[PDB]
């Protein structure tokens, strides 16, 4: 009865935001994770821009026709195994259909892979993505214990702890906000880390300290955080 705003939505949202802010640069948008790539371009297109390769294999450039979005999207699940991304129970069909349950899941590999597991981190790897993405938040703001990307930032005020450790001044007097004002702290935070640090606000402040939110939408924004 709650087919409404669960973390569900909230991690359809956030993955969307970041598909997005990667399609920006080659003019691209999706509207509807559900259905906008199961033409299999917008995918291409996603696949490209993350691995500043092109597609080796040729696509339909005009996919009108059902075989040619199974195909287009094959050529992309190709690429990917090629590119040694590991993906889980995922063909062609379920993208072309629009099984928003993998079609999340393939956008978390992308992001897990491309955003936490691939870049070089602060301190130059037998702990997992997410291992290396709480240690490296946590020493950042070593006077608080982040151990989830959940609970932690409910109140709003580790968000202005992060903030002001990238640049201090953009967030300086963060221990002294109310608890009790967590909307008001994150949206103060995360405004400063896009204006400041360019950092994008691909999870919202209504959404990033709402009690139901999942780890995955807030490790997707928080891998975004400089140096």
């Amino acid at each position: 009865l709650a087919e409404d705003a669960p973390w569900k939505k909230i991690q359809q949202n956030t993955f969307t935001r970041w598909c997005n802010e990667h399609l920006k640069c080659v003019n691209k948008r999706i509207g509807n994770l559900q259905t906008d790539l199961s033409d299999g371009l917008r995918l291409i297109a996603l696949l490209e821009v993350l691995s500043q390769k092109r597609m080796y294999r040729k696509y339909h450039q005009r996919p009108t026709f059902r075989q040619m979005q199974l195909e287009n999207v094959s050529v992309a699940l190709e690429f990917l195994d090629r590119e040694s991304i590991k993906l889980v129970s995922i063909d062609s069909k379920a993208i072309v259909d629009g099984n928003l349950k993998l079609i999340l899941g393939l956008v978390w590999t992308l992001i897990l892979h491309y955003s936490i597991s691939m870049p070089v981190w602060e301190d130059e790897k037998k702990q997992t993505p997410k291992q290396r993405l709480l240690g490296r938040i946590q020493n950042k703001i070593p006077y608080l214990p982040i151990t989830n990307f959940n609970q932690n930032w409910q109140d709003g005020k580790a968000l202005g702890a992060l903030v002001d450790s990238c640049a201090p001044g953009l967030c300086p007097d963060w221990e002294s906000w109310d608890p009790q004002k967590p909307v008001d702290n994150a949206r103060e935070a995360m405004q400063q880390a896009d204006d400041w640090l360019g950092v994008p606000q691909v999870i919202t402040p209504e959404e990033i300290i709402h009690p139901d939110v999942d780890e995955h939408s807030v490790m997707t924004y928080l891998s975004q955080f400089p140096k």
